[PDB]
């Protein structure tokens, strides 16, 4: 029963209750029922309900943590591929592709800040895809330009 206090407080610290408001409300109602059983001195029934209260809180914690990991991975790797795109003249050849990545990352962060985790993950993923596409297109445009000047040079001299 002190386990539940400890798990529920950790969940609050990670804002699990705001990312998963419907499921947190459900787990609080189940916690209330558990208390009532103990009040009415039904300790078998109470203990049976306490194991599910525990498990429900542990699920919000684990899912919150796993989605945060994925968000971190997507944000760090968007950055890495924009860097690589920019080393390949992305601001010369495809500046509006770089803007679209940055704007998808901006719109993903607002969703994340209104505690809408799955839609934030959806849009960070869409920004990561366009980051990869941008890096590739920038390499291709750079190689092509280079090639078309080594030919323009040789058809002048």
């Amino acid at each position: 029963l002190r386990d539940i206090k400890d798990i529920k407080n950790e969940l609050i610290r990670e804002r699990g209750h705001l990312f998963y408001s419907k499921e947190f409300n459900e787990a609080e109602r189940l916690e209330e029922a558990m208390k009532q059983s103990f009040s009415k001195k039904k300790a078998i029934e109470g203990n049976e309900i306490a194991l599910k209260v525990l498990e429900r809180y542990k699920t919000i914690i684990r899912e919150t943590r796993e989605k945060k990991e994925k968000t971190n991975y997507l944000k760090e790797n968007i950055e890495k591929y924009l860097n690589d795109a920019e080393a390949n003249e992305a601001y010369i050849w495809i500046p509006l592709e770089i803007d679209e990545v940055n704007n998808l990352y901006f719109e993903a962060t607002r969703k994340y800040k209104n505690y809408d985790l799955d839609n934030a993950l959806d849009m960070y993923s869409k920004a990561f895809n366009r980051a990869q596409q941008a890096a590739k297109n920038a390499k291709e445009a750079k190689a092509l330009k280079e090639t078309d000047e080594r030919m323009y040079k040789q058809l002048k001299a």
